[PDB]
C-alpha cells in the first residue's frame, strides 16, 4: 500500500500572509477576536512566541503584543481549500478528506513514485495558491500522517517499514497523533511519556494504539465517507420539566453542532430534538427549514422553537439535539 498524507502549513495564517504582503514574515494569529476568542491557527513566526491553536486569544496577545491578530475569514479559506482539493483529486480519485486542510491519498495504483507525487502536490499547490504543504509518505494512514506532521513546515518525509517502531521511540506521546489529548496525563501520570516507554509495554481502544505504534494500521483510505447525522446529548443530574434549563442545554448543543458542521464543510436543513422521559421512553421531534443553516444561533433557534411547542407530558432526564439532511460533498 502507498499512502500519502497532505497537510497545509498554518492554513488560515498562510492564506492571510499570502493575500497580504505586508503580513509576510511576521507573526500572524487567526482566531476569535471577541471575549472568549480562541486561536484558530498561527504562523510559524507566531509559534516561536509560544502561541498555538486552541489557546485563548488574550493570552496569545500577551505572548506576542506586536503580533497581527485576524478574524476567521471562513469563506476565503474555503475557496482556497477547494482549489487545493481539486489538485488532490486530479492526482488520483482515491482521496479521503480529513478537514479543510487535510487529506489522505491512496496512490498504491498510481504510476509515478510517491516521492515524485508529493513533489507534484507541493509544486501544483504553491503554483496555484502561493502556499506550502507538508506531505507524508508511508504504507499506512497513521504513519503517513506522522510523516506529514514531522518536518512540519514545508516538509516531506517517507516512513518505510525497516523503520518500524525504531524511529518512533523518541516521539513524545503528546505527539502520539493516533489518539492523544485524552491521555495527555493518565500516561504522564502513570510515568510513561515516550512511545519508547509505551512501545509494546484504559480506553479499551488500546488494540488500536498498541497496534498503531507498530507498523500496523490497515484502515483504508475511505473515499465516499457520508455523514448522515451530527448531534449531542446529555443525561441530566435530576428529572425536570423546566423548558428553560432544557433550552440552555440546547444552546450549548447548538454551539457544538455548529462547530462540527463548519469543520465538516457542511450545512443542514433538519433539526431534531430528543428527550428521554422518566418511564425510559425516547421522544424525538424534528423540523425542516427551506434554507441551509450552519450557524450556532440558527440551529438553536429551530431547536428552541421545537422545544417550546412540545408540551412535555412526563419528566425529562436526557436532552439531545441533532442535525441531519445535510448539504453535499
Ligand atoms: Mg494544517
Amino acid at each position: 500500500r502507498k499512502i500519502i498524507h497532505v497537510d497545509m502549513d498554518a492554513f488560515f495564517a498562510s492564506i492571510e500572509q499570502q493575500d497580504n504582503p505586508e503580513y509576510r514574515g511576521k507573526p500572524v494569529i487567526v482566531g476569535g477576536l471577541s471575549g472568549r476568542g480562541v486561536v484558530s491557527t498561527c504562523s510559524y513566526e507566531a509559534r516561536k512566541y509560544g502561541i498555538h491553536s486552541a489557546m485563548p486569544m488574550y493570552m496569545a496577545k500577551k505572548l506576542c503584543p506586536q503580533g497581527i491578530f485576524l478574524p476567521v475569514r471562513r469563506k476565503r479559506y474555503e475557496e482556497v481549500s477547494e482549489q487545493i482539493f481539486r489538485i488532490l483529486y486530479d492526482i488520483t480519485p482515491f482521496v479521503e478528506p480529513v478537514s479543510i486542510d487535510e487529506a489522505y491519498l491512496d496512490v498504491t495504483h498510481v504510476d509515478k513514485n510517491p516521492e515524485d507525487i508529493a513533489l507534484e502536490i507541493k509544486k501544483r499547490v504553491k503554483d496555484a495558491t502561493g502556499l506550502t504543504v507538508s506531505v507524508g509518505i508511508s504504507y499506512n494512514k497513521f504513519l503517513a500522517k506522522l510523516a506529514s506532521d514531522w518536518n512540519k513546515p514545508d516538509g516531506l518525509m517517507v516512513i518505510t517499514e525497516d523503520m518500524v517502531p525504531e524511529i518512533l521511540k523518541p516521539l513524545p506521546v503528546t505527539k502520539v497523533h493516533g489518539i492523544g489529548e485524552k491521555s495527555a496525563e493518565k500516561l504522564r501520570s502513570i510515568g510513561i511519556e515516550t512511545v519508547e516507554d509505551l512501545l509494546k509495554l484504559f480506553g479499551k481502544t488500546g488494540v488500536e494504539i498498541y497496534n498503531r505504534i507498530r507498523g500496523i494500521d490497515e484502515r483504508p483510505v475511505e473515499t465516499m465517507r457520508e455523514i448522515k447525522s451530527i448531534g449531542k446529548e446529555k443525561t441530566l443530574e435530576k428529572d425536570t420539566k423546566n423548558k428553560e434549563l432544557l433550552i440552555q442545554h440546547l444552546k450549548e448543543f447548538s454551539e457544538i453542532v455548529s462547530e462540527e458542521l463548519i469543520k465538516e464543510r457542511l450545512y443542514c436543513r433538519t433539526v431534531t430534538v430528543k428527550i428521554k422521559t422518566a418511564d425510559f421512553a425516547v421522544h424525538t421531534k424534528s423540523k425542516t427549514v427551506d434554507k441551509y443553516i450552519r450557524f450556532s444561533e440558527d440551529i438553536y433557534e429551530v431547536a428552541k422553537g421545537i422545544l417550546e411547542e412540545w408540551k412535555l407530558e412526563q419528566y425529562v432526564r436526557l436532552i439531545g439535539l441533532s442535525v441531519s439532511n445535510l448539504s453535499p460533498v
